[PDB]
């Protein structure tokens, strides 16, 4: 194949190797000027060499460091963007929570006057619980939304009818009436039904999205904590450092040889098949938050849904009075007057009024929401192939080292030169079992890969279910249904140690695993500890999150006390 021209030089000259590695800070006395009268090579073929064993080991470490730099920088970007998506999403929610709250204060102070002003804490208290629910700390928002209307009927009604006496029996009656006469649509119309349904189902869809982004952030952050195997460091030495130790720095690796080496180095790709399903859960959910579960629309609509209920309260005041002064007790005599009511009192200070509507935010607020869901949708989708791109990037960079040539021309194949022909395996560790250059047994994926793969699926199920507007009190079904899911299994370490008269610290006979371990003390889900297990106990380390708890058994040795 075609390639660049070369200068005639002494065959396998190690002086040239010294020029290349001396620039990297290698001690010059570790590299002879000509091939050493020994082989000294263990990872590279065992032949005469320019590398002392120290030089060979330095190259293994240097190539491993170069490898890690290309993976970690691309991972730091993904972690950074996941944090950026998270922060940007939360800031508009916090903003609209505050903007709606002020606009409601302006709306109700003028439209309802003292009826609102004396009770503003109740209306603003709701907003604090909208935020607490968003953070999963105030999940009892549904009861807060029910109590909101009970408090209003208890406290606004006596101000509408202040001629009547309201002992606590009537006040408590008014608070109960709201729950029984909302069924008849009298004290607030159907507004309580509108308010309670829209807010809760929108917030769980948004909360699921926040939880998903955090799940991804923590999945990727620990995926980079998967160590580089010693087999990878040796395969990387075969990739780059070996022809240099043979005194030929011009030979650089075939892309197909490289891809197999790098794919074997990346066991973290066990996260990949659930990474796609996890991002699909976010993407479907993101589309739902654009309109029917748009929180920014919901936030403003709170004002209208409450104002409608308070208008029904004033309109149906006579109808509510008919219930209050029969169910709570008889009417109070009052100094009612006939003929004509007095004219209303006016104020010397200019009074103002305003009206809110259930319209989506406009101009900058509307376009920021539109851009938010565009940035969330495109950036998440593009990073779906991240785990595959890790393998392609490292070997694309290695191709460009020899950009003046093609693999049609001879390239380095680990132990020699030519064109690489064996196949390149796919992704996940399952395909790395078939890897011809760096074989990896898929039976033992790394701990972050095992634990975080589970988290991706749990998030997937919740986000797709919440996309329907379903509460997050559902299940981890992959059918978006109420069927049960998750569970997993756990094992523990039983230990025994006499408390008295001997004071022996606890030690296992054996940890009873699913199979009972060597002591055969198990039954699948059952775990048994046998033998001289007096003064026994157990240590349980949960596998889904690092949590460790202890227990003890009342089997103290005691002796002939």
């Amino acid at each position: 194949g075609p390639g660049p021209g070369s200068e005639a030089k002494v065959t396998r000259s190690c002086a040239e190797t010294r020029q290349v590695l001396g620039a990297r800070g290698y001690s010059l006395n570790l590299i002879p000027p000509a091939l050493i009268s020994g082989e000294h090579l263990r990872v590279c073929p065992q032949e005469y060499t320019c590398c002392s064993s120290e030089t060979e080991q330095r190259l293994i470490r240097e190539t491993e460091a170069t490898f890690r730099g290309l993976v970690e920088d691309s991972g730091s970007f993904l972690v950074h963007t996941l944090a950026a998506r998270h922060r940007k999403f939360d800031e508009f929610f916090l903003e609209m929570l505050s903007v709606a709250q002020h606009s409601l204060t302006q709306l109700f102070s003028h439209s309802y006057g003292r009826l609102y002003a004396q009770h503003a804490l109740i209306f603003n208290g709701l907003f604090s619980r909208l935020r607490d629910f968003y953070g999963e700390s105030g999940e009892g928002l549904d009861d807060t939304l029910a109590d909101f209307w009970a408090q209003l009927l208890e406290r606004v009604f006596p101000l509408l009818h202040p001629q009547y006496s309201f002992p606590p029996d009537y006040l408590l009656c008014l608070s109960r009436l709201a729950s029984s006469t909302d069924g008849s649509l009298q004290p607030f119309g159907d507004s309580p039904r509108r308010l309670r349904l829209q807010i809760t189902r929108t917030l769980v869809a948004a909360r699921a999205f926040v939880q998903g982004l955090e799940t991804g952030r923590n999945v990727v952050s620990e995926a980079l904590k998967v160590p580089v195997s010693e087999g990878c460091s040796q395969a990387l030495m075969r990739l780059i450092g070996c022809p240099l130790c043979r005194g030929v720095p011009s030979l650089m690796p075939c892309q197909g040889f490289c891809l197999n080496v790098v794919r074997g180095c990346l066991s973290s790709r066990g996260l990949e098949p659930d990474w796609g399903n996890y991002l699909d859960g976010l993407l479907i959910l993101a589309d739902k938050l654009q309109g029917p579960f748009s929180f920014e629309l919901t936030a403003e609509s709170i004002g209208v849904k409450i104002s409608e209920g308070l208008m029904y309260l004033q309109e149906n005041s006579a109808k509510v009075s008919a219930q209050v002064f029969q169910e709570c007790g008889p009417p109070d005599p009052v100094p009612a007057r006939n003929r004509r009511a007095p004219p209303p009192r006016e104020e010397a200070g200019r009074l103002w009024s305003m009206v809110t509507e259930e319209e989506r935010p406009t101009t900058a607020a509307g376009t920021n929401l539109h851009r938010l869901v565009w940035e969330l949708r495109e950036r998440l989708a593009r990073m779906r192939g991240f785990w595959a791109r890790l393998s392609l990037t490292v070997c694309g960079d290695s191709r460009m080292a020899a950009d003046a040539s093609l693999e049609a021309a001879p390239c380095w194949t680990g132990a020699g030169r030519g064109r690489y022909l064996p196949p390149v395996v796919g992704g996940s560790p399952a395909e790395q079992v078939n890897n011809p250059e760096l074989k990896v047994d898929a039976s033992g994926p790394d701990v972050p890969t095992r634990r975080r793969r589970l988290q991706l699926r749990a998030a997937t199920a919740r986000m797709k279910t919440a996309a329907l507007g379903h509460d997050l009190d559902g299940q981890d079904a992959d059918e978006d249904a109420s069927g049960s899911g998750g569970g997993q299994q756990y094992a523990d370490d039983w230990m025994a140690g006499a408390v008295a008269p001997p004071a022996r610290p606890p030690r296992p006979p054996y940890p009873p695993r699913r199979d009972g371990s060597g002591g055969k003390g198990g039954g699948g889900s059952a775990r048994y500890n046998q033998g001289r297990s007096r003064s026994g106990g157990a240590s349980i380390g949960f596998h889904t999150q690092t949590i460790l708890i202890l227990s003890l058994s009342a089997l103290a040795l005691l002796g002939p006390r």
